[PDB]
């Protein structure tokens, strides 16, 4: 997951 493909 990781905030939609890339996020955090």
């Amino acid at each position: 997951x990781x905030g939609x493909x890339g996020g955090c």
